[PDB]
C-alpha cells in the first residue's frame, strides 16, 4: 500500500473479493454496493453489517486458541 509506513487493519470484501482496508471501506462501498459482511485478515474475524466499525485493532483477542472443531465452513446465511 502506497503509504508512509505499513501497519493497518485490512478487510476482505465478501461481495466481490478484494482487499479493502479499514478506512478504504468507505471508498470501496461507494463502488461496491453489495458489501454486506466483512472479514479481518489481520486476525481473522467476521463483521456483519456495520460491526467492522467497532473493530479498530486486533489486540486482546483470544483467537489463536481454539479454531479447531469442524472443517466445513459454508452454511446458512442465518448465523
Ligand atoms: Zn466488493
Ligand atoms: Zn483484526
Amino acid at each position: 500500500g502506497s503509504s508512509g509506513s505499513s501497519g493497518m487493519v485490512f478487510f476482505t470484501c465478501n461481495a466481490c473479493g478484494e482487499s479493502v482496508k479499514k478506512i478504504q471501506v468507505e471508498k470501496h462501498v461507494s463502488n461496491c454496493r453489495n458489501c454486506e459482511c466483512l472479514s479481518c485478515i489481520d486476525c481473522g474475524k467476521d463483521f456483519w453489517g456495520d460491526d467492522y466499525k467497532s473493530h479498530v485493532k486486533c489486540i486482546s483477542e483470544g483467537q489463536k486458541y481454539g479454531g479447531k472443531g469442524y472443517e466445513a465452513k459454508s452454511g446458512p446465511s442465518s448465523g
